[PDB]
């Protein structure tokens, strides 16, 4: 699978709010591009004159993420995050010459990454009562990846002393994501697990967080939740569920070729992470079935 590479697998079946350290930093920021940022401001420009109902807004940026040696008491995971913005994306990573843009921060900075706006995304394997994992249909009119299966998510938009603020919103955010789209009370929803960070290859490169979120509805009941809310509740076209059993070969199938990098990331963790027991009683054959 070439368009998702994983940065992080987290420990523990994934960690919870309180194991979790950020760093918000201007050090953690984009680089100046070598023949200045005025080339975004082009870009935009000739955006905002086509489309004059566009706006900014701010976007966490992921520079890094160091976990603790495993088995370790206290905090397990920082994160180095810095700041940037829709228009820094639509100038770098969505740029024909986004390649280009790898290349000389290999050369400059060595780091591939340097010159990108790398925006952080959230996203949920969401698991109903019953054991279905939540599926969506991305529309065939929208920008990026048109008319593929997606999973919950998006990219939070901004408001260990300003770290903890920061990550409170990360998991507030992933919920919030749920809520808005599948139409969902909050309070049928556990307090999410970060399962890891996967990079979206078909997008120069930017991560996203991808978190486990239980759900006390049955998949007919978030069904009923997603429909009662109408065509101008939600951005997808369509909400449908696999059995948790049947994930597990999803790479296998033909859903896999309709899956977009972000959902991707978000199975193979899951299967990672939450899937693929290690102890004696869920890895016995009846219950680990071979291949
Ligand atoms: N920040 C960020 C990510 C983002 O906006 N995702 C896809 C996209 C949306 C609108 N236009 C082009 C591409
Ligand atoms: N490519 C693509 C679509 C996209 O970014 N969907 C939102 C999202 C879903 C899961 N993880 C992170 C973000």
């Amino acid at each position: 699978d070439p368009e998702v590479t994983l940065l992080l697998q987290c420990p523990g079946g994934g960690l919870p709010q309180e194991q979790i350290q950020a760093e918000l930093s201007p050090a953690h920021d984009r680089r100046p591009l070598p023949g200045g940022d005025e080339a975004i401001t082009a870009i935009w420009e000739t955006r905002l004159k086509a489309q004059p109902w566009l706006f900014d807004a701010p976007k966490f940026r992921l520079h890094s993420a160091t976990l603790a040696p495993i088995g370790s008491r206290g905090p397990q995971l920082l994160l180095r995050l810095g700041l940037t913005s829709y228009r820094d994306f639509l100038g770098t990573n969505w740029s024909s010459s986004a390649a280009w843009l790898r290349q000389q921060g290999a050369t400059d900075w060595g780091d591939t990454q340097a010159y990108l706006a790398d925006p952080l995304g959230v996203g949920a394997a969401l698991a109903t009562a019953d054991d279905f994992l939540v599926f969506l249909r991305r529309s065939r009119q929208v920008a990026e990846a048109p008319g593929l299966v997606d999973v919950p998510g998006g990219h939070p938009e901004p408001q260990d002393l300003a770290g903890q603020l920061v990550v409170h919103e990360l998991f507030s955010s992933v919920l919030q994501e749920i809520c808005d789209e599948v139409n969902l009370p909050l309070l049928t929803l556990s307090q999410p697990l970060l399962l890891g960070i996967a990079r979206n290859e078909t997008s120069a490169g930017r991560a996203s967080a991808e978190f486990y979120v239980q759900c006390s509805l049955t998949s007919e009941q978030v069904r009923k939740h997603y429909l009662s809310g109408g065509p101008e509740a939600h951005e997808s076209t369509g909400i449908f569920f696999v059995e948790t059993q049947n994930v597990r070969r999803l790479p296998e199938t033909e859903m896999w070729a309709e899956l977009c990098p972000s959902a991707k990331g978000a199975i193979i963790l899951y299967n990672r992470v939450q899937g693929s027991p290690t102890g004696a009683a869920l890895g016995s054959p009846a219950l680990l079935p071979p291949l």
